[PDB]
């Protein structure tokens, strides 16, 4: 009966988690991902998930799933339903830089890694937003390069510390979206800096992508950008409904990282109706249905925009789906989440390192899926509060 003494350091730290506040709970979700779902057997509101388009649950995504393991098998073993959806994404997203190719990775983190290890080395500064999400810092810090942190979307502190780097290679990356904030990043005056110092601009669309810009091309797309020096990476199990990432840039660029980023980062792939139900998904995003899904978002957030205005807590200002409400410490922030799920409205409360110390906050997450009664018992639930 022999006994791993560490069993005792993890077992001490999970009670240290407990009074802290920052215990995390996964819920199971016996129904599909949308507006209504059912957990524990009680039916619920959720705004928890980043299904921005409510498009997980969408029939048209389903039927492609089936087809498409019908088609190709249900494991990868690159099929031809991968390939041809890196042709799909680059007509799609690739619209600001002529010959655009796109790469299609099994999770946006390796999407980050193959792009900033190809990228970066040894004497490549790499500059980047202070609240760029944790994949991005991971993906960094990998790549050996020394990495410099900007203020957030600061770009009078980020073009001071441009012209104090005489760095051979520079880069600088940046969210598009800012996952538990909302708020979009200065694209333009970030790619200005980029072309001034001869850096690739990457950014990260994850939250972005489907939701902004004509036809949801996303955050380049709604700045209208054109340029070479733009390396643009998204996510496609947010607002498309699916899994998996891209990346998508000059055909140079995506032909460089084929050649030299890590070899294993190409070896994992979602299965093969993934990709063709991302390819479906790509058609209705583009379509007028995504216009109207869109069109209807847009209305649910200038609605809740108002709404959090009008409780005693202080809103993070976002023009996007992620709606943050700061409460202050993680205890008032719980217990407003509860009070919440107790009126069958499931909204997150995000606590530390996630966010800053003192700034613990629900996450109400919109999808157009969300009908404006559920709007109305969202608006109860706070107002009760």
């Amino acid at each position: 009966h022999h006994h791993m003494h560490l069993l005792d350091t993890l077992a001490e730290g999970l009670k240290e988690i407990d009074a802290r506040g920052l215990r995390r709970r996964r819920r199971t979700a016996d129904t599909p991902c949308a507006a209504h779902m059912t957990v524990d057997g009680r039916a619920i509101i959720g705004f928890a998930s980043n299904d921005y388009l409510g498009l997980a649950a969408h029939p048209q995504l389903i039927a492609a799933i089936a087809e498409g393991a019908q088609r190709y098998g249900a494991g990868s073993g690159h099929s031809r339903a991968h390939a041809q959806l890196e042709d799909d994404l680059a007509e799609f997203v690739g619209g600001f830089v002529e010959n655009a190719r796109a790469l299609y990775f099994s999770t946006g983190y390796m999407a980050n890694l193959a792009t900033l290890t190809a990228l970066a080395g040894r004497g490549t500064t790499l500059f980047s937003d202070a609240l760029n999400h944790a994949s991005l810092i991971d993906g960094a810090r990998l790549s050996r390069a020394d990495v410099q942190i900007y203020p957030h979307c600061d770009t009078d502190a980020l073009s001071a510390m441009l012209e104090a780097s005489d760095a051979d290679v520079k880069v600088i990356v940046s969210d598009t979206v800012f996952s538990m904030d909302g708020d979009i990043a200065p694209l333009p005056r970030l790619l200005e800096l980029a072309e001034q110092h001869g850096a690739w601009l990457i950014v990260d669309d994850a939250h972005g992508f489907g939701v902004l810009g004509p036809q949801g091309r996303g955050a380049i797309a709604q700045a209208a950008l054109r340029s070479p020096n733009l390396i643009s990476i998204g996510t496609l199990d947010k607002a498309a409904g699916v899994s998996g990432a891209f990346v998508a840039a000059h055909e140079t660029v995506i032909e460089w990282l084929v050649q030299r980023a890590r070899p294993y980062i190409f070896t994992t792939a979602s299965v093969p109706a993934a990709a063709h139900a991302v390819s479906a998904s790509l058609r209705i995003i583009g379509g007028e249905e995504g216009d109207a899904r869109r069109a209807h978002l847009q209305q649910l957030i200038g609605r809740t925009r108002a709404m959090l205005k009008a409780t005693p807590w202080l809103p993070v200002d976002s023009h996007t789906a992620v709606q943050p409400l700061i409460i202050g410490a993680n205890d008032a922030t719980l217990e407003i989440a509860a009070t919440l799920d107790r009126a069958g409205l499931w909204v997150p409360a995000i606590r530390p390192p996630t966010v800053p110390t003192g700034t613990s906050r629900l996450r109400i997450s919109l999808s157009a899926a969300h009908s404006q009664a559920d709007l109305d018992r969202l608006e109860a639930g706070l107002q009760q509060l």
